[PDB]
């Protein structure tokens, strides 16, 4: 499935405590314009009601039989489209999520998450962020893939 409508809604349920406040509404926000920037998609934060992506931080076992493993391992996971859970984007606590040194860097990862919250698998391009395997790299120089592209566009453009 995708998103049958283009104006979407996210809120964000709990904030980490790795992170100041505004640095993980900043990063959440970057990490739609992302897909935004490439789609006719546009993104919306919601602060009361049931939004379409809703993003939790929760460690271990959080409800939705999906529980995680502690550090590292798995770092986050997201639900394709649909309703209820569906889109919803949970981020491990047991990670450090991070701005720009150590820990794991939040808007990279949401960039990922928010690709499965619209539809998209994985890519065999290690350049792409659908690629399986996190790492940093550099955000000043950021860049979807033409893999990326090609594949959120298949579903949105
Ligand atoms: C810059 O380029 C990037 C490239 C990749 C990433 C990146 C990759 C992976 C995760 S999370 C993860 C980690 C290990 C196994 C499974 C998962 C879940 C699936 C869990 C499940 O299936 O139960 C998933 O892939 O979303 C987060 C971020 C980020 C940036
Ligand atoms: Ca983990
Ligand atoms: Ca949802
Ligand atoms: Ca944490
Ligand atoms: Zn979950
Ligand atoms: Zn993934």
């Amino acid at each position: 499935p995708v998103w049958r409508k283009h104006y979407i809604t996210y809120r964000i349920n709990n904030y980490t405590p790795d992170m100041n406040r505004e640095d993980v509404d900043y990063a959440i926000r970057k990490a739609f314009q992302v897909w935004s920037n490439v789609t006719p998609l546009k993104f919306s934060k919601i602060n009361t009601g049931m939004a379409d992506i809703l993003v939790v931080f929760a460690r271990g076992a959080h409800g939705d039989d999906h529980a995680f493993d502690g550090k590292g391992g798995i770092l986050a996971h997201a639900f394709g489209p649909g309703s209820g859970i569906g889109g919803d984007a949970h981020f491990d606590e047991d990670e450090f999520w991070t701005t720009h040194s150590g820990g794991t860097n939040l808007f990279l990862t949401a960039v990922h998450e928010i690709g499965h919250s619209l539809g998209l698998g994985h890519s065999s391009d290690p350049k792409a962020v659908m690629f399986p395997t996190y790492a940093y790299v550099d955000i000043n120089t950021f860049r979807l893939s033409a893999d990326d592209i090609r594949g959120i566009q298949s579903l949105y453009g």
